[PDB]
């Protein structure tokens, strides 16, 4: 199935670099070719679950060059038969 | 100084009724008078920290009439001197 | 009478080498609340009355700003009408 | 180098079925052979990042037989050179 996965990076860097590491994470996520939405606290991608999990492997390795330590959080909405961003939000927009 | 607080409610109810509990939470959050944004995974409010914490107390009691069991998650971005939704997202918008 | 559990995670925007002092102060502060608590690898879980914990969280945030000008603070609340406890969720495994 | 990954499952089922789905998840996690710790809110594994991400793919598919909709949350502590459960908790135990 197609699912949604919200991704948050919290790097262990001095706060003046915080936003920058996050920008690299967002840019990387945007390269995946999947529908995505940047929010105030996370970035949500919509796509096939196993592909996203593989992309998350690449994202973590990529982020090492910018931050030696970071928290990476995934919030997955897993639904048999699929769930999309629009099904979750369109009613409130 | 403001903070952002992203709020996620995950009720223990059959999938068919998920959307209803969430609707009520979003409706209640919209009543607070604070700037807010509904995302696919959470709803983010911007405002004064202690007031938001008091509003969260009210939200949880309110939700109990719709779901007897739920997960409530707050992701708070706390910055001395304040932080806003725009400072976090506007460059992607 | 009804309790909730609330797991608390602090992630400070400080260099890796200072992460642990902020977290230590957070844990020390949580332990002063008098509530049953358990420190885990990723968070610290308290069991107690919901509104009291929310008020303690207000104090926690103010307290922590001395040690870190910017931090993420995450709460994961298990809310159950009539109450839920740590033991009801983990005793099976311990 | 290891990471720690804290896993939370929140199924969209009635409250009476909730702890059961979670037990199935914990049992499956225990089959991975990795050091793990069950807590009140999540179960933390320590091991190699990419292997854990592949086990998470299997976990989601497995859980589908019990709950057709669920939230699955990963909180990953990622450190250059590795990080362990003991490094994170042993000071407070």
């Amino acid at each position: 199935p197609k699912v949604t996965v919200s991704i948050k990076v919290v790097p262990a860097v001095e706060d003046g670099r915080l936003h920058e590491v996050i920008d690299r994470a967002i840019e990387k996520i945007s390269s995946w070719g999947m529908k995505y939405e940047v929010g105030p606290s996370n970035t949500t991608v919509e796509g096939e679950f196993e592909e996203i999990m593989d992309r998350v492997k690449e994202l973590a390795r990529y982020l090492e060059q910018f931050a030696k330590r970071f928290v990476l959080q995934l919030d997955i909405d897993y639904k048999a038969g699929g769930i999309t961003i629009e099904e979750k939000v369109s009613k409130y927009r």
